[PDB]
């Protein structure tokens, strides 16, 4: 074994390795989106920029991820980032509910892990998804949800001026 | 009686002790509204920042009448807060309506406890409620009928662009 | 249910509810010794700042629930706040031993809001409760414990310069 | 056709998109190699540091064929992220001649299709190539030669000294 | 019992007055490798330092541990503090491999405190434990292991170079 | 013989060690006394800092002579620490009057090292001793007879206002 390794179970040296692939696909799904609002035929700049933002927080949570699992002594294994189901991405509503499915399906993974370690008895792993990952996740999910009430109330995608003062006034 | 006490009558002292009671109310419906406007479903975040600084407002109030009632020589009997007739406020527009409704019923209040001072000759109790509460009163009740002008005028609630483009350019 | 909701119970939503009128309830307590304090016939003013001051970080508390309670997607449910038992608090000796006896009780209702949450197993509500309400509390019954037994040495209430030196040299 | 196209034949916006592709194969080689050195088995700080930085160059220059594309009209399609040929980096030498490698094959590729524009008559792609790409890869090549004529003539890797003292003169 | 316990078992006392003694141990062997490195036929002075700065980090956690006793209304019980199992350390490399095994035993006995508190339903000690203590470790046996993977490297203790580059180049 | 060691008797060598272990004692004996005022049943917070900030300077005493016994070419055996003679001090009296014993035996037995010194003609070794120990130990005894003095004229013990108006206004 690795001469720092205590109290750290194969099982969860494995499921962190599955964690690192779920948070690089989230960022590139987010990077396939902003490219979408940057076409000529779509131009909308503060939608672009929003999830740009994304893509970029979504890299360092994988990153810090890959620290946590040297500090203990496991070992890295990479595989395949898959692309995206969609490259065009319909309007701005469509994209805000895709991105809260996204978050959510992120969420109920970090709960499974939080089990598995209050199972195998690992008091360090149960305490850093705790304080860096579910109350990021909660706040997430929580703006997301707000966004999508507001463009439904103001009458997207049908009524014209909805996304484009969106972009505007909360966006910007 | 109070070592301090000096042209005060029990009915003054009665009719303070009920005035403290009302703020204290007026305080608990201003918060009430202030949880619904940041529901997930309803998401309007100036509507609920304007009403939790009304709720903050009142409690002072209440506040600056103990101190009036322990300067005279008098003694506060405190009473039961009822809970608000509603849980949902409905609309932007509805919550305007309903606040103007409560601020003009603590100004008839106000009227009744100043014609009782004048009755018993009590000049100082008069001048306290000319001075710090009855120009308060008159310039929030021109204020509340200003909003509601404008949100009728607007098309609030059934066009839904009304309420999100009041909350960015009057609320902001 | 809300769009926003995931892992949330529908007793751990009932049991914040019934923490939120609690400490509103303390809130009120604190208000009514601050007003005895300040009476003509008592006249210790270090001891009325010191209790206006524990009123309003228990509305801070409050508020702060309401918060939590929006996040996870549940619905605010608010009741009567109920008097407090007195309206007179015979000494300032009398007054930190009711204020000891209020902070276990709310102590108490935290504790056994914890072990629901571990039950139902959710990690996000545990956090919560263990980062912002535990280790307050904890800090605040040593407190109470340390001016009981400084008062209770000197001779209070019987040595009469005993309350007056404390207010000036302690709550100063 | 996009309003905005002009000149820009459907085999060059084809090229593109495998160049995009291979800037984001190359980051992620780079960030497996940035994991190696921090194992506590390895413990090379400096060398961490400067495969890190290479990876987020790479990125960079990926976001800026991403904006090329948009700007002249052509549309963006993603594929799959191939895994890294290896895990273990064997030692501080090796991973040197590995990038060296890498850095030659992305140079080859962009030479192809400055080919390419030159057949099609498209001066605008031509110019962007030579102006953000061609003159980077010459710089970076010539950097990856000189640091593995030093780490062989100091002895490396037999001579235990040699990297530990290359970490700290030269990447420090 | 004391005027400020609640939720706090005697298991949980007598196991915090064995930490104590622990926490005042390492800090006494620590204390002695300082010691030996500033001997005329030893002269290495930044690894005396290391070691009497990691002598001063042990005091500080045990004097906290005597704030979280009487916090919780325990009493604390001292014992012997017995002298270390060597006055002569051999060598930089051996000093550093019995430091690692020194904080693997301490984190050991903090793991054992943790499954106590869960054992008694005590959320206060268990958030103790996690924020304060049980990180720490995690970082300190990390740079500990790292240290010794560089020495044994470079050829220490034979070749009479290594030792000292290491304590002007990591240690400096 | 180490190659430094000149003038420097095996005698004297002895005596540094004995010395040694008794100012490790006498910090620990401090720290007793400390964590004794901090209890929520006496609660004296200047008294508690008091006798924390004479347990670090005899710490310091400690670690000075070990620096001598290093520069002199002797070598340093250390051995057990043995426990305090109490855990309970009583009262703020009895804990001073405990001190001036403890700080008189110090005197005792640095006042026995200086004859021994002086009768192996170690001229270096009386200056040290005369310089850094001789003229604290006189200054440090005159302090605590002060304080024994004023609280025995107050009234302590049994004047219940005579700790707490000490604690505010000679420890404040
Ligand atoms: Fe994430
Ligand atoms: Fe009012
Ligand atoms: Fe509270
Ligand atoms: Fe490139
Ligand atoms: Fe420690
Ligand atoms: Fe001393």
């Amino acid at each position: 074994p690795s001469q720092v390794r205590q109290n750290y179970h194969q099982d969860a040296e494995a499921a962190i390795n599955r964690q690192i692939n779920l948070e690089l696909y989230a960022s590139y799904v987010y990077l396939s989106m902003s490219c979408y609002f940057d076409r000529d035929d779509v131009a909308l700049k503060n939608f672009a920029k929003y999830f740009l933002h994304q893509s970029h927080e979504e890299r360092e949570h994988a990153e810090k991820l890959m620290k946590l699992q040297n500090q203990r002594g496991g070992r890295i294994f990479l595989q395949d980032i898959k692309k995206p189901d969609r490259d065009d991405w319909e309007s701005g509503l469509n994209a805000m509910e895709c991105a809260l499915h996204l978050e959510k399906s992120v969420n109920q993974s970090l709960l499974e892990l939080h089990k598995l370690a209050t199972d195998k008895n690992d008091p360090h792993l149960c305490d850093f998804i705790e304080t860096y990952y579910l109350s990021e996740q909660v706040k997430s999910i929580k703006e997301l949800g707000d966004h999508v009430t507001n463009l439904r109330k103001m009458g997207a995608p049908e009524a014209g001026m909805a996304e484009y003062l969106f972009d505007k006034h909360t966006l910007g």
